[PDB]
């Protein structure tokens, strides 16, 4: 068979695609091609509103409840807005259908068609890779047994959530290793959970504060103390040794001397690009960056586009780039739709990114953020609106004495990227500040934008 829009990965991104691609030509065939046996679902309640839930059957529904207590499905539609595959090609004027559980093996670019995984074969028109990434593994655990990696999760798709929340009821002690804010999400999702059911949760990382390779030293800190406070055992500066099982038990041999007996690890830890159809096609891949490289227009070739984790692209204002936000997912994908009907533009837009560690602390974050990059931070006492529980009565959705303050990465005394610590809706005055980047000659004025004094 043959389908004139061809999307490779089931994601966020491949979704805004198909949405794009159907608003601008009404009538277009388009299949999404799905190596997830599951339908488009968007992915941060997997680790935050998901467990701030009081149903117990809320591992069947996947419906969650915002910090407002509206509640919302994580799948991006039903069923009936789909169609079916079979009878896309048939169907008049028809929509968009997914084809679940089948990888696509490989891409031959000059022939404009993909091989799946069963012997298939897929003409196409115009095709994009949303195909996301694969996440890491500790190298500690790659060395150590079978029976001691069958304790150890990831943490992504759904089956990772149900796993580790079926393990969560089950054991005493679970540790989560990575300072990064995904794993500082799970820390305090199984932290509340911890005042009921009185388990130990542990979440150590070799860096010396929570998310301390973005955060500087004061926040990081004082993130790590919010943490603490929700009911975990922080351990910074733990680089793993060597891990196994001894006693029912996994030991957690740290180089610093300390070892940790624990039940189970979660591994959270960063994203690897599936650049696996990069050699079958031969693509071009950033060996800096990781990824697709693509223009300022998403395109590696003719009739071949990238967007999502998996891009990497051209930002004319910033330089090359690539970013794991959900934002930029859908941003990118809407755009990568647009140009696969013929629209030719550029992505001139600044993806966001957000995280929430209970309905009490929220950071906002664009651009470019970093430790190592000088910084400049300027705080002010939080007010009763200033958190994501209050901030969500508002709008509520999923984003579309110092409590709070903003900090500014900087380059050349003119900002580059920008971080939020408590402060909503501000966002597009940070878009315009950093698109503009001019020498801003006192930053204590420029916060007063953002409601700092
Ligand atoms: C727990 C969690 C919390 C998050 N929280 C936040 C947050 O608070 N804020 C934020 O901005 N971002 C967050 N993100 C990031 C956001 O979810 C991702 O950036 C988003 O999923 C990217 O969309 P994508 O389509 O590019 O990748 P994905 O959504 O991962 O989609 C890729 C899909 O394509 C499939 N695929 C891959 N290769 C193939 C192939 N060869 N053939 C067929 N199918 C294939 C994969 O199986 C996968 O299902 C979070 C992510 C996770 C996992």
């Amino acid at each position: 068979s043959h389908v004139p829009f061809l999307l490779i990965g089931g994601g966020t991104a491949a979704f805004a695609a198909a949405r794009s691609i159907r608003a601008r030509d009404p009538g277009a065939r388009v299949l999404i091609v799905s190596e997830d046996p599951e339908l488009p679902y968007m992915r941060p309640p997997l680790s935050k509103e998901l467990w701030f839930s009081d149903d117990p059957n809320v591992t069947k529904t996947l419906q969650f409840r915002q910090w407002n207590g509206k509640e919302r499905s994580i799948y991006f539609q039903p069923p009936s807005f789909y169609v079916s595959a079979q009878d896309l090609p048939n169907i008049e004027n028809g929509g968009v259908a997914v084809l679940t559980g089948k990888k696509v093996v490989h891409l031959d670019v000059r022939g404009n068609m993909v091989k799946l995984n069963d012997g298939s074969q897929i003409t196409f028109e115009k095709c994009l890779i949303a195909t996301g990434g694969t996440p890491r593994s500790l190298s500690a655990i790659d060395r150590a047994g079978a029976e001691v990696k069958s304790r150890t999760t990831l943490f992504r798709k759904i089956g990772d959530f149900r796993a580790l929340e079926k393990i969560s009821r089950e054991v005493k002690s679970i540790t989560v290793i990575g300072e990064g804010f995904l794993g500082s999400e799970l820390a305090c999702a199984l932290g509340r959970k911890s005042q009921a059911s009185g388990i130990e949760v542990i979440q150590l990382f070799p860096e010396k504060g929570n998310m301390g390779k973005i955060l500087p030293q004061y926040l990081s800190n004082w993130t790590m103390e919010k943490v603490k406070r929700e009911g975990v055992k922080v351990m910074p500066n733990a680089i793993v040794q060597s891990v196994g099982v001894s006693g029912g038990r996994l030991l957690i041999k740290l180089k610093d001397g300390r070892k940790v007996e624990t039940d189970h690890i979660v591994t959270a830890v960063g994203l690897e690009p599936n650049v696996e159809l990069a050699k079958t096609g031969g693509l071009e891949i950033d060996s800096d960056f990781g990824g697709f490289r693509v223009n300022a227009e998403l395109q590696a070739r003719s009739n071949i586009w990238v967007a999502g984790d998996a891009a990497c692209f051209y930002d004319i204002k910033l330089g090359r780039r690539r970013v794991e936000h959900h934002d930029h997912a859908v941003v990118s994908g809407r755009l990568a739709g647009e140009n696969m009907t013929g629209a030719a533009k550029p992505y001139w837009h600044q993806s966001m990114f957000w995280s929430d560690l209970g309905p009490d602390v929220g950071y906002e974050a664009i651009g470019l953020v970093d430790s190592s990059l000088p910084t400049v931070g300027v705080f002010a006492k939080a007010t009763a609106q200033d958190n994501p529980k209050s901030a969500t009565e508002q709008s509520g959705t999923g984003i579309r004495d110092y409590g709070k303050g903003v900090i500014f990465y900087l380059r050349d005394k003119v900002v580059v990227g920008i971080v939020l610590w408590n402060v909503f809706n501000r966002m597009p005055i940070a878009r315009k500040i950093i698109k503009d980047g001019e020498q801003h000659e006192d930053l204590n004025e420029v916060a007063k934008l953002f409601n700092i004094h």
